[PDB]
């Protein structure tokens, strides 16, 4: 006793990818005309409570990165990276043990478009 059959098939094409990054703080770093990768970096200010008085006209605030020698290794120098606010590039961190960088960034708003008070 035996059996036999046939079928047929088609071919495409397609592409690939990879999720994982789950340490810190949730960034996604960007630094370029269109760009949005997995990065772990996190902003920190020193008082979001802060005011001028109807006097000036642009204000300066640049928070702190916290990343590890080896997220920021993977990325170079001027890297700002879009987290909580908006994409703020890092001048230069420099870690103790255990990849513990911080330095103030710079301020950095995406292509995007987002609604002004």
């Amino acid at each position: 006793m035996a059996d036999f059959d046939n079928l047929f098939d088609a071919a495409i094409a397609r592409a690939d990818e990879t999720i994982r990054g789950y340490m810190g703080t949730s960034a996604t770093i960007t630094s370029g005309e269109q760009s949005g990768a997995v990065i772990r970096g996190v902003f920190d200010d020193p008082e979001n409570i802060s005011y001028a008085g109807q006097g000036v006209r642009v204000e300066g605030s640049s928070p702190s990165l916290f990343v590890r020698t080896d997220e920021v290794r993977q990325l170079r120098r001027g890297d700002t990276l879009t987290i909580g606010e908006e994409n703020f590039w890092v001048d230069r961190v420099s870690p103790d043990d255990g990849g513990s960088c911080h330095l103030w960034l710079g301020r950095g708003v995406p292509p995007a478009v987002n609604r002004r008070r």
